[PDB]
């Protein structure tokens, strides 16, 4: 109704927020220079706030640990601003780079100025360069110190502070603005509009893949809803249990079964071979099928080549990229393709009109080739006088070309600064 | 059930903590290596912690500030038993000998294991070698740690923990077994009564010792209870004070006022000339009487040479120092002097026994002044086999000496390690 069939898919699709947790110096001379007693300081404080985050329909899961008991990474100091901006920028060009996750949180011994025991990005969630949070280890007792780290995963995740009228029950919220040790593991109602209209707009991809069950690093728990190494399966408690094919005090399958959850399961046993598990979701998508002998249900969809969007593009791996929606991106609403004669500029192999680069040369595209380099869009209103514009960034020249995949002409579609024939493999 | 005079006054006299604080470099770390921040932690704890004791008539006062900034003087681990005994045998060896202080607290950014943030002995109070206890900075509020170090100091006071029937309100008090951030600032009515008998029945000296407004090292602060340099008076808080005499806001004394506490002291003005402040306790002492010119009360005595305890003694500045007794205090009850001819080793002028140091020479007693040095006693013990006895202590060769103004003949007190007639001013 209000929200597109895209955005009300998004809402109703399980998240997971792949966490990664890193304590630093200070935290192991606090706990004796012992690796295994910080890392079990970690362990209980997951513990807690998985459970506190299942109750906003995301799960948290812990794909990656470090301690930096050699030395820090960064220069954690007295201001958190400073800590915060440091943290993040390492996350981007270090650990981003060796070991993928949703989001990362430092939690450090050091002792921040001001009252503050921690801060995180406002709506960084995914964002390479944002989605991060700091917290200081600031109480011996750890459902405290998780309470800290999940409110500032929850500015993560675009919720602000509680205000006067927000509430939860008789006692603070996550999202409560100072701390305390009366501090509940409970979202306010605040936080929770806060949280739905941050995904409405800004639909973040990354915490809808779910973590591999190998990639979870924190001892698997038995009843936190995530089947981890060890589990057949994990409905919850044996009191909230709904799936008769899991008995919930083991986290094994009760006799007979054959899985408990998925889309390839009936009445504890493999949907039939062939049998349709998932419906294509648009013109570019295929129906998925199961195997019989899996539980899990891979998702394929149409081969590359498929026409798509009134023959205004080609399908690729799964999108039909389309000139037009990738100006609108660029520019925002209103945003048209150039006339043609503008993509002429991509004949110059100048410093933005070109299609490929060799190593870090430039080169200049084909006459033919012309619609596969820099875009060229024109924001259609009254006002503007260019009729060819360009989007460029300088950390990354590829940003504004032409993305692979899109429609150049008939039959044709870019491949790597080529304008190519849809009809063979790509 | 009784009380004597000797406890009564012990009761009533003020009661000074001269405290030392030691900080170890994970503190040092935990504050970006600021000392300054370091220090103000310190002190806003002491801040805490002196309202809490002035309500048990104890007036806590910082004599010592030492911040390991380099690297710890001891090993500083996890284990609590094993900080608290390596602490203490710091500060009987490194720290005493370096200042005078009545208790000392170790304050660690480490993390000791199990629910406990702190460790101290008990009843431990002036003890050279167990008036110590240990503090976790374990909460970024100061006030909790505050809290735990009064809890310590208290153990060190002869406090045990409260019992479920123990109270001071509605919210637990310091002695409270376990930690909560709910914990007030109050001592409960056990922690009294087990106070007031750990003083009748040990009586410490040192917590009568007044420090001298230099000794404190902490920044001068009005309405910390204590009279220091630039002030007048101090009744703590303006909230809280209740002495008609002082401006608790400028701690200066009010119009019309010519002291605020004291023995010659009354209602805000100086007692007249004359009159009586401080009775005579004993044969030696004399009674008192105010200048009326001063709130002070000094406390004068008989003048040496004064014949006591049945003439077998001569009066020294305020006491009654005689040989029976020294054999007591040193080798408990039943000791008694050996004979004379004991004393005779003191003509030897090797390792114990001499009459005195010139400077890291030991001089031989003279026959005449043989009873002046090392002193000699033996036990009751039906199965002794020694006349000779000796207390020595390699650490202070002084100790187990005869007491200066000991009677040693007829009329005559030892003096520099010498026999000289009471006859002389002395
Ligand atoms: C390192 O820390 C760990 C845990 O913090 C210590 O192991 C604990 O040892 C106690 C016995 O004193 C057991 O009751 C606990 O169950 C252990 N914890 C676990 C689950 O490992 C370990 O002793 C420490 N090592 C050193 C040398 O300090
Ligand atoms: C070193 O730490 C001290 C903390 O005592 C900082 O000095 C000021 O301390 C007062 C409290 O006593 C605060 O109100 C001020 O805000 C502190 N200064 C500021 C503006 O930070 C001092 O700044 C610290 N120095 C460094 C290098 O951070
Ligand atoms: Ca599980
Ligand atoms: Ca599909
Ligand atoms: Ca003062
Ligand atoms: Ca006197
Ligand atoms: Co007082
Ligand atoms: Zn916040
Ligand atoms: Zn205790």
């Amino acid at each position: 109704s209000n929200l597109t069939p895209e955005q009300q898919r998004y809402l109703n699709a399980k998240k997971y927020v792949k966490l990664f947790l890193v304590a630093d110096y200070i935290m192991y001379l606090k706990y004796g220079r012992n690796l295994t007693a910080v890392r079990t300081r970690m362990y209980d404080i997951v513990n807690v706030i998985t459970p506190i985050y299942h109750r906003m329909n995301i799960h948290v899961a812990l794909v990656g640990l470090e301690i930096w008991s050699n030395t820090d990474k960064i220069i954690v100091q007295s201001s958190a601003d400073v800590t915060l901006d440091l943290f993040a920028k390492w996350r981007a060009t270090d650990l981003l780079s060796r070991k993928s996750h949703d989001n990362a949180q430092l939690l450090t011994g050091i002792n921040f100025n001001g009252p503050t025991a921690g801060l995180g990005y406002l709506g960084g969630i995914c964002n390479t360069m944002y989605s991060a949070g700091i917290v200081q280890d600031h109480s011996k007792i750890h459902h405290l110190v998780a309470i800290a780290m999940a409110h500032e995963m929850g500015h993560n995740l675009g919720m602000d502070h509680d205000k006067d009228t927000c509430t939860c029950g008789t006692r603070p919220c996550v999202m409560a603005g100072a701390l305390s040790c009366e501090a509940s593991f409970l979202f306010s109602d605040c936080s929770q509009k806060d949280h739905r209209e941050f995904l409405i707009k800004n639909m973040p991809q990354c915490i809808l893949k779910k973590p591999l069950k190998t990639d979870v690093v924190s001892p698997a728990v038995c009843g936190n809803y995530f089947v981890e190494v060890g589990e057949e399966c994990d409905c919850g408690s044996p009191r909230t249990c709904r799936d008769p094919c899991c008995d919930a005090t083991t986290c094994k399958l009760r006799q007979g079964a054959q899985c408990a959850e998925g889309l390839c399961c009936d009445q504890c046993r493999f949907k039939g071979a062939g049998t349709e598990c998932r419906a294509a979701k648009d013109e570019c998508d295929m129906a998925d099928v199961c195997t019989g002998r899996s539980a899990e249900c891979t998702d394929r969809f149409q081969r590359n080549g498929q026409p798509c969007k009134n023959n205004n593009g080609y399908c690729y791996n799964g999108k039909c990229p389309i000139m037009a929606d990738q100006c609108i991106a660029l520019f925002g609403p209103g945003a048209t393709v150039s006339q043609d004669a503008c993509f002429q500029f991509n004949r110059e192999g100048n410093h933005y009109g070109y299609c490929r680069k060799e190593q870090n040369t430039k080169i200049a595209c084909e006459p033919q080739d012309v619609k596969c380099g820099r875009l060229y869009c024109f924001p259609n209103s009254p006002e503007n006088k260019n009729p060819c514009n360009i989007y460029y960034s300088p950390n990354d020249e590829d940003k504004g070309m032409v993305l692979p995949g899109t429609k150049c002409a008939d039959r044709k579609a870019c491949s790597n600064g080529q304008c190519v024939d849809v009809t063979t493999p790509y």
